This record gives C-alpha cells, structure tokens and sequence, in this order.
C-alpha cells in the first residue's frame, strides 16, 4: 500500500489478501488471530513479546486495513464493517494496557479513525517517558518502533504541539536503520 506510487501494485493481490483477513482470521469481535506464527520471528518486531498480543496484532493488522482504503474500498465492502469491528475491541481495553509499545500501536490504529479522545487520549500522551518517547524494560529497536507509531499518530491527530519534541529524541539515536531482525524498527521509523 505504501509502494503504490513506486511500481505498479496488482489490484487483484493486494485486495485479494484484505478480503482474506477479514473474512477468514477475524473473530465477530473484531479481534485478529495468528493461526500459523510466521519462522523468523525477529521481524515481527515488538510484537515477539507475548505479553498482551489480543491487542498488538489487532492492532497491526489494523492499521494495514486502513492504509488500504481507498484503493479497496469497490473492491471490499466488507471493508468498512471490520474497520469498525477492529476498532471498537480496542477502544474498550484501551485503559487496560501496561507496555507503551501496546498503547502506542494500538493508537496510532484509533487516531486514524478519529476514535482517539477522552481518557484514551490522556493515557496515550502520559505513557510517552519525558514526553518525547515511548520505551518499555527491554531492547531498544523495540522502543524506536513503539515511538514510531506514536509519532504518526500524533501527526494523525493533528498535535505539531507534541511532536517536535519525540522528533528530536528519533534524530539523536541515529539509528540508519538495518540489522538482524529490524524490519519493523527500519520500516517504522523511516515512515514516520
């Protein structure tokens, strides 16, 4: 979805994998499964952490359904629906969260919904550690990502009151990206 504008992406194929993750691994919650864990499990990024992963996977997948929108939107109608579904299981165990990292990914897939206010507002601006990143108790490529996140959801929601500050604490890591298993961390940053 985001290397659209770069080659040529098939219609076919990438609605084709939307259509599938709806209808098939989504429960009537709205929650997402993994069924098949995929090998290398250092690309999935924060997500290796076992703790909490109704709401981080739920919360990826998520986000890839609403970058892919517009461009499956005649396509999938059953689109639309699950866009709701999805949000409203976060939106109810969004006070329940402990890892920035899960509060941060889970964010970013309500700002973009517009579904980010009240108390889950606060929650998500007071996890943030010296207002300018999100970390937890573990690796640091972990933390980049969960930072990540939290930036495009601050840009999501309009907040350049917010942002200069995590901006800045991104650029003084130096982190160029690459490196075992730094496919989200790259990814993420990069895109934020």
């Amino acid at each position: 979805s985001l290397a659209v504008n770069l080659i040529a992406i098939d219609s076919q194929v990438l609605c084709g994998a939307v259509k599938w993750l709806i209808l098939e691994k989504q429960k009537p919650d709205g929650v997402f499964q993994e069924d098949a864990p995929v090998i290398h499990q250092e690309m999935i990024g924060g997500l290796r952490n076992n703790n909490e992963k109704d709401m981080a996977l739920t919360a990826f997948v998520l986000i890839s359904l609403q970058e892919a929108k517009d461009i499956c939107e005649e396509q999938v109608n059953s689109l639309p629906g699950s866009i709701t579904k999805a949000g409203d299981f976060l939106e109810a165990n969004y006070m329940n969260l402990q890892r920035s990292y899960t509060v941060a990914i889970a964010g970013y897939a309500l700002a973009q919904m517009g579904r980010l206010k009240g108390p889950l507002l606060n929650k998500f601006l007071t996890t943030a550690k010296d207002k300018n990143r999100w970390e937890d108790p573990g690796k640091q490529l972990y933390n980049v990502e969960a930072t990540s996140y939290a930036l495009l959801a601050l840009l999501q929601l309009k907040d350049f009151d917010f942002v200069p500050p995590v901006v800045r604490w991104l650029n003084e890591q130096r982190y160029y990206g690459g490196g075992y298993g730094s496919t989200q961390a790259t990814f993420m940053v990069f895109q934020a």
